[PDB]
């Protein structure tokens, strides 16, 4: 299925999409998203729209 993820970094922000088999390997592509861009912080999932969110 289609996952999102919304970045909110102090200096950048940023949306991306992966197609994964389960929300476990698109949160460990999103968790190498925001390791691209260097973002680390408070994260968040929300089931419904499938969109993980990570704020620095």
């Amino acid at each position: 299925d289609t996952y999102k993820l919304i970045l909110n970094g102090k200096t950048l922000k940023g949306e991306t999409t992966t197609e994964a088999v389960d929300a476990x390997t698109a949160e460990k592509v999103f968790k190498q998203y925001a390791x691209d861009n260097g973002v680390d912080g408070e994260w968040t999932y929300d089931d419904a729209t499938k969109t993980f969110t990570v704020t620095e």
